[PDB]
């Protein structure tokens, strides 16, 4: 599968953009889930992906300006692939694109990029998850672009609805499901031979009725027996032991408001925890006693109060030979699998060079058209240098006529 070609098929006819997809090779990382007492963490690898999208305000000119950046982290264990969105920002210069149709190009791009990474990181028989948290914030990517009067940002509620609309078409390429802890009918052999999926959304502070307000309108016509959007956390699909302490049941992503909370709660534990032969290693928090209580208390954190909201999204995909009733299995040992490389970027950088590529971009300026155009040329050359290529990326022309 080709990213530029996938993208060309969804972009409106005549829309021309340039893409640079850089990635890093899978390298060992800290587990997404904390280990329960007496066990080691699951062996976990992470692969960084970053897509920069630019336009040329005048064709047949070297002049490019970046309009969008999205970073996606792909985690792998023996039993779970996790595709996590870590960064996504615009610059506000998309308007410089002559004849730019009304559909959110940024939505189409994000959809296509995630779709691409799912197709190329899907392993046979292994559950795959797309995940993100949605909230308005100080995204690293493009400093000064906030001063650009043409950059239009959404608030928390708008971002949550936006991200669900990004996820919805990915979700609906897969078969409906009936329910994990639901009746064991003959929906077992049906949903198993085909790739299936459900989307899960939680917005702490919002009840089951208000939360449905965030769902795409497509959800109105799904049958009661096979909903595609659910207001809950898919615990039994993500965790092998739903009875382990709550600190083990929630994934820990970079810069995530919920991880910030997890870390504060972890600090309520005695420091004797983790130490050899410890008697203070139940892993139980002081102020929060269950997973249910974790989500409730999330709603009182800074990111969820005084008018702020954050939405947490999990798209859980069950490949053929797997239904949503099959509980997650553990790869832990009591106290390296095959990672297909078909969705690598235009440039595969070392961990060090990838960091330098992102940091260089962050160190640039996007306050005005002229400064952003200069920042774009500069970053493009830096990437080329790190990649040992003369020019990185490719140009894409939309083909979608519908």
């Amino acid at each position: 599968v080709d990213l530029g070609d996938s993208l060309a098929k969804v972009l409106p006819t005549g829309v021309k953009v340039t893409i640079r997809h850089i990635s890093s090779a899978p390298s060992p990382c800290v587990a997404l889930f904390a280990a329960p007492p007496g066990e080691e963490p699951e062996s976990t690898f992470c692969e960084n992906h970053f897509l920069a999208v630019s336009i040329s305000p005048n064709e047949n000119e070297e002049s490019e300006v970046i309009i969008f950046g999205i970073e996606v982290l792909v985690y792998g264990t023996a039993h779970l692939t996790t595709i996590f969105v870590s960064k996504a920002d615009s610059t506000g210069y998309l308007h410089l694109l002559k004849n730019a149709p009304k559909v959110s190009l940024l939505r189409l791009i994000s959809n296509a990029f995630l779709s691409f990474l799912v197709q190329t990181h899907q392993r046979p028989g292994v559950r795959l998850m797309v995940s993100l948290f949605a909230r308005a914030q100080n995204q690293y990517l493009f400093p000064g672009s906030i001063e650009n009067p043409e950059k239009h940002v959404l608030d928390d509620r708008g971002l949550i609805k936006w991200w669900c609309r990004v996820i919805d078409p990915i979700l609906r390429e897969y078969e409906p499901e009936t329910g994990s802890h639901e009746k064991a009918v003959d929906d077992q052999t049906q949903e198993s031979a085909k790739s299936s999926a459900t989307a899960f959304l939680i917005v702490p502070g919002c009840d089951k009725f208000e939360t449905r307000g965030f769902f795409p309108i497509t959800a109105r016509s799904d049958g009661k027996d096979r909903p595609r959007w659910l207001n809950s956390y898919p615990l039994h699909q993500l965790c092998d032991n739903p009875n382990a302490p709550p600190r083990c049941l929630v994934p820990r992503f970079p810069d995530d408001p919920k991880t910030r909370f997890l870390i504060d709660l972890d600090d309520e534990l005695p420091e004797s925890t983790g130490a050899a032969g410890s008697k203070e290693n139940s892993g139980h928090w002081r102020s929060v006693k269950s997973l249910a209580q974790f989500w409730e208390m999330m709603s009182f954190r800074q990111e969820c109060s005084a008018g702020r909201l954050v939405g947490f999204l999990w798209l859980v995909i069950n490949p053929p030979g797997l239904v949503n009733s099959v509980q997650m299995t553990s790869s832990r040992v009591a106290s390296a699998f095959f990672w297909p490389d078909t969705g690598r970027g235009h440039a595969v950088l070392s961990e060090e060079d990838y960091k330098a590529a992102i940091n260089f971009l962050i160190d640039q300026d996007f306050n005005t058209k002229h400064k952003a155009i200069a920042s774009t040329k500069a970053w493009a050359e830096k990437v080329a240098s790190l990649a040992d290529q003369l020019w990185v990326g490719q140009r894409v022309e939309g083909r979608n006529a519908t």
